[PDB]
């Protein structure tokens, strides 16, 4: 049976106004659902496949049902499905966020986007991250590119298609064959073991924390400084063996120009080797905000 309503998002009145985002195998689209064909219209933004596969639609069935599972101030809203091609196809409705991907708005922003601003994002998203994590889903692709901004005050975590749900006995999934590895967000653990878990997520975050401080700004992405380190000339799986020996023997992304201390020392302890000596979302949450809240001038 259809995992959700099938009428509440007719494909003949779903139109399409303007691409949002795209990948390899999905694209996000803005549209305007009019079934009066009047004002009456609301615009959502649509999630559908790029070069679907038997395998890819089944994937995004189960990243839908994550989707729908979960109901957050900082979780970007699901709306619902629409079954078009005659019910022969499935796309992922949701709430459109006005200021689109936090990596771009960050960038066309920066100049009005201060210390205390980069530390509201940085909470709401481990608030998100705490959130998920009590459902036991790994998210398993935490970057600036898949938060997006509903406005100034508020971001919501936009993404989850590369989402897991961990097995019952265990606190990690290990991947068999990877599709998309954003491997300069990726845990020790992730690349040598195929393991993640919440603590590996954490990690991410600490990378995620990185790019806020960076402000995206050129030539200071994870990918670029990672591979300034280990040889721009380098090149196939080579780059991955030299990142495995950099991250085991403490190599690190920089402290970013204008960073505090006391926030690198947040990613540092991101990114430790020892799994479970990370700290967790709620205690980053907790220090985040109390940073926060003992600013004043
Ligand atoms: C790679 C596989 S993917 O394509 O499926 N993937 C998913 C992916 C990454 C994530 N999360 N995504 C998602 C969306 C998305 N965007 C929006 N609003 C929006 C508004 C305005 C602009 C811009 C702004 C400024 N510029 C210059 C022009 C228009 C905008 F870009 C988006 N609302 C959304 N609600 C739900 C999802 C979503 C967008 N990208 C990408």
């Amino acid at each position: 049976a259809f995992a959700r309503d099938p009428t509440q998002f007719e494909e003949r009145h779903l139109k399409f106004l303007q691409q949002l985002g795209k990948g390899n195998f999905g694209s996000v689209e803005m549209c305007r659902y009019d079934p009066l064909q009047d004002n009456t219209g609301e615009v959502v933004a649509v999630k559908k496949l790029q070069h679907s596969t038997e395998e890819h639609l089944r994937d995004f069935e189960r990243e839908i049902e994550i989707l729908k599972s979960l109901q957050h101030d900082n979780i970007v809203k699901y709306k619902g499905v629409c079954y078009s091609a005659g019910r022969r196809n499935l796309k992922l409705i949701m709430e459109y966020l006005p200021y689109g991907s936090l990596r771009d708005y960050l960038q066309k922003h920066k100049e009005r986007i201060d210390h205390i601003k980069l530390l509201q994002y940085t909470s709401q998203i481990c608030k998100g991250m705490e959130y998920l994590g009590t459902k036991r889903y790994i998210h398993r692709d935490l970057a600036t590119r898949n938060i997006l901004v509903e406005n100034e005050n508020r971001v919501k975590i936009g993404d989850f298609g590369l989402t897991k749900v961990l097995p019952q006995d265990k606190e990690y999934y290990k991947v068999k064959e990877p599709g998309e590895s954003p491997i300069f967000w990726y845990a020790p653990e992730s690349l040598t073991e195929s393991k993640f878990s919440v603590a590996s997520d954490v990690w991410s975050f600490g990378v995620v924390l990185y790019e806020l401080f960076t402000y995206i700004e050129k030539s200071k992405s994870p990918p670029a400084e990672f591979m300034r380190m280990i040889g721009n000339d380098k090149q196939g799986q080579m780059i991955v063996f030299h990142l495995i020996e950099l991250l085991k023997n403490n190599g690190r992304l920089p402290r970013p120009d204008g960073c505090p201390d006391e926030i690198y020392m947040i990613m540092t302890e991101c990114w430790n080797n020892n799994v479970n000596q990370r700290p967790s979302f709620r205690d980053l949450a907790l220090r985040v905000d109390q940073i926060r809240d003992n600013m004043a001038g």
